[PDB]
């Protein structure tokens, strides 16, 4: 029998017995990402081209945004869309907290390259009156969280507690549909996905988890250099075929250059679900401790041993 | 002042004052592309899934096919997936042979990589029944070509004597409109894409030229890396930014990957009317005679300059 | 602000502090509406004339119904689509009995004709193993009903205790958004509707009432005829504008022509909760005690002024 | 086989062998038909109430505007919504001049009933600059014409020399699609259609015509009564159910109430082609001579056998 995200986020809902806020939470999520879809095709396009006579990395804040602001379960969200962070007013809010990126892949959809949108839904912890201090907050805390694909379809993919569940989406009626019930990533990829584009600045490390791949030892068979550009639109795949993302220090930081609050954590947060790791490098991407509510941070993601593997090499050097 | 694909494909008809065959493949087919279009972004998976009760790699072969065994232009059209060729009835007997690459990418659509449709329009030259040879041209003759890309959008390409041009599939209304005019990709891009995992059986003409974009002979920034997977997708990035595309020969076979007829010949065509080269290496592409329908290739295109600066690293192995 | 039907139902929900089996259950019913509209404007309907390659009245039914069971709040369920009492099975069963049309206007829908879907929502008062008895109720016992339409655009009407409220669907990503509050009612229209030629079978009132706007006594602007003849656009109509609906007595059955427990009932349910009256003519609707399921009765009803006159009368004439 | 609206013309331009703007025409129009369609089901419904952060005629008047002057196959454009008549630039010039509604059921739109679009189109007549003296021409003038009615679905009637074919849109790929292969109406109807409770401002002979079957004169079958009211709602329900349309003189005046040019002889054209009877009890609709483009008419069509009865019964009163 069938399952709407929409639904089983009522049916968990009860099975809990709490305020509800996260229940509109999510739905009030969910139906933001169902109206950023509508205008990541290109929407009426027909319209601001001259189909009756007389910009993309906004609206899908300015929904966002507003979709918790206004979903009344919230206090403090923050966004790679605003240096400072948004608090909630008075009559708006709830006792949760919002981080995320409204949109991942952003300049590179010119070329109509993947999409999609990424999200940590945290707790607040006291009475002191909610602040960006509230998001400064450890991976593990998150209390929920997942991300909107919008690529070839539209997938929706949910990272709860109870682990994570594939919602595909239906464009036809306007709801998702639940397609890959409680997932788990393969054990061993055979895929590893990694800008090799800088590798002049990989420190040594990095270099040979790469070297080990294309020439691997045990005569085995190398992994493939796939990697489109968005990380939403890889993270993903990886989670589904198996495989490895990384995306390290260098020249530019050693803190690389992903942002951690949102398009890191997240992720993290949805492998480990799924039985996959996310060490950071020197420890897990889900217990490091926020500084600012834009910090940065380097991440490698995949299957276990597509990480261990990973690990192995990275204290060669160290 | 607003247009439309039909419009357009409708107004150079005029000028041309023909026979009606051209105007009606073209607008023939850039409907079964709208239906593929919308079998993708998973149309009506509910039905299937449960809500009252009780596929693509095939739903969209058929949509072109059909569609163009009844626009009547046709007289034998090859595929992807026919094996040997598809040869028109009859009835429906028309003056333009279609080599069509379907749904590209296509068994890596499980993870909503973005795909593409690939197809190229010849015409017959011989007057002897049609069969598998009328097809058997090289995409040098080739009156129109170009493809659909299914990703975070829809975009078409239509190249033809004029030029090329991209229209934009607002899904509200069902119709496509051109965005660009006559568009043309960069003299010298920073980007490369190939399966970098074969880097070990990779052959030296190319063992160098990648040795020549992470670690440049002077001291210039590094290019950058990205190879979706699935063609169509790839490919056109390197249009719109420019770069160069490459999937040469190796130990499969040094007959490479990519097809001939319906996924690099129309492909080459695209880039070299918006100022490329589509390169196999040993000659460019839309030169290289048809044996046999099925028959591969290795090719490199795009931005001219890398083309070019590759086409020359060729040499000093050779 | 901006509210959803969906997040409404939450909101609502929420301050009665219930149990969780009605929001559940609207949800699911929503849902099938949305799944519906899509038939209903002939979703996949090309596809049907093989452009790929290759009966409303059931669907939806299956609809409503399927999704009826599975929305874990169901144990009786009665349809103008299903002869006896359809009982749910042990797992699933909750604590409201439902009764609905699932399309009204089915028949004459070859004109493409505005139709839609009606539902009572009788929750079970006595306690045995649920059958059809329980489904045996009068509409005020009812917590909920309604209706949902299929015209122009899609609206889906929803009026509870609290009040009536529309909720208009965006094709665009498939939601209901509030279109009109507690929407109340004229004290009086100029607009009758009715089956015009049965005035061989009109019982004195009726064929007078008619006589008594045709050709007003008091000189007044004479009433417009409006009578589309499907249930849902007719009865809507009246809640926008005003005026009156009636299905009355005769030879065909001293009692109307349309059921009662799902079409008269909870249409009637509306026209009460938004200011105006409902009646057989010898009594008020809502207030009949219904013996077979599958019974009817002559409904008037419309703005208040409207009904009462006529009932003044149906006295004259007693 | 299969069809779709546009390749239903292109194939009928091909043997025509004329110029091309009336196919160049109609297809603009049907875009603009397409463009309305998705608007008329409230399409971005969501962005107008909030949702993102912060009156349809016009639109659907702009709309078809825009795109028929934009389809270089016009000059003399008159519409409903303009005072006097529009007249092409000089340079966006064509021959066919075209004359249409908009949009019919604008001030019933509020319950959301069936409102749909009717259109005429006449070849320019005169070597003189395009003016009304122009467009001012007899309905059988017209060189084509037809209607698209945006009810459970949003079909299009397009009435030409062959015929009249029909065509149902498929919101999900964007297309009309042929249904009913060319029609003609039944023989006899049995369905009436009209506002009667201008039943006060009739003349005898409508009147009467009204008593012979609300009464039979020969009691078999008492013929039924409609009427949505809005002009397209009902003449198609008429082509597909046999029945007669009537909205003659009253207090209006003896003159009529529906506009010739678009509200009439293009509806007239329709039902005679197709395969009926058109009538203003004066003389063939079409046929009546122009003297000023708003000019209503009585107007009486539908099935022969009963537009034909009201006419002995209109000589009658004579
Ligand atoms: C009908 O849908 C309902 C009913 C109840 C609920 C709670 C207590 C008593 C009663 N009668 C109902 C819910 O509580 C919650 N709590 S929640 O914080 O939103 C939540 C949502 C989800 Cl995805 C998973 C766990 C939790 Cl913790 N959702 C509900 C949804
Ligand atoms: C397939 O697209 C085509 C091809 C030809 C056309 C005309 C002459 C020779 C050849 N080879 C083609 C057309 O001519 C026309 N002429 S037209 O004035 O627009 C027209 C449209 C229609 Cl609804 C019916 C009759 C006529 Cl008269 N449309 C064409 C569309
Ligand atoms: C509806 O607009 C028209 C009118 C005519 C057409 C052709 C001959 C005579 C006249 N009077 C009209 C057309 O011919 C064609 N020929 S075609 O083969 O489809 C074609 C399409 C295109 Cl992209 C470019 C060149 C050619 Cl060759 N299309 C037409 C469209
Ligand atoms: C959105 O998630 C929630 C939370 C709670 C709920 C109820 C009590 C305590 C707490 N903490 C939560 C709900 O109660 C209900 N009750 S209900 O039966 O579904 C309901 C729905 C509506 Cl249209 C109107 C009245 C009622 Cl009676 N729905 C809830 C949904």
């Amino acid at each position: 029998d069938v399952n709407t995200l929409t639904r089983f986020v009522m049916e968990e809902g009860r099975k809990a017995r709490g305020t509800g806020e996260l229940t509109q939470l999510l739905n009030s999520l969910c139906t933001a990402v169902k109206a950023i879809s509508s205008a990541v095709r290109k929407a009426g396009i027909a319209h601001l081209y001259g189909i009756a006579g007389s910009k993309l990395d906004v609206l899908s804040n300015d929904l966002v945004m507003n979709m918790l602001k206004s979903s009344f379960a919230t206090c403090v969200l923050v966004s790679e869309e605003d240096k400072h962070a948004i608090i909630v007013e008075p009559e708006k809010r709830g006792k949760y907290v919002v981080c995320f990126d409204p949109l991942d892949g952003s300049s590179n959809i010119d070329c109509l390259v993947s999409v999609g949108t990424i999200f940590g839904i945290y707790r607040k912890k006291s009475t002191d009156e909610p602040s960006e201090k509230d998001a400064l907050q450890p991976g593990r805390n998150l209390v929920a969280a997942g991300y909107a694909l919008y690529g070839s379809a539209t997938m929706l993919v949910l990272a709860m507690d109870c682990g994570v569940n594939c919602f595909m989406l239906d464009p036809a009626i306007g709801e998702f549909i639940l397609v890959d019930k409680d997932v788990k990533i393969k054990k061993k990829g055979k895929i590893y996905s990694l800008n090799e584009g800088y590798a002049k600045d990989f420190d040594p490390a990095v270099t040979e988890y790469i070297q080990r791949k294309k020439f691997p030892p045990d005569n085995s068979a190398p992994y493939g250099a796939r990697y489109v550009g968005s990380m939403v639109a890889d993270v993903h795949r990886t989670l589904v075929y198996g495989g490895i993302f990384l995306y390290p220090a260098n020249k530019k930081s050693p803190n690389g250059k992903l942002r951690l609050l949102y398009e890191c954590n997240p992720m993290a947060y949805v492998m480990e679900k799924a039985g996959g790791m996310a060490t950071t490098g020197k420890e897990a991407v889900l217990d490091v401790i926020p500084t600012d509510i834009h910090q940065r941070a380097p991440v490698i993601l995949g299957s276990p041993d597509d990480v261990l593997e990973f690990l192995k090499v990275y204290e060669k050097h160290s």
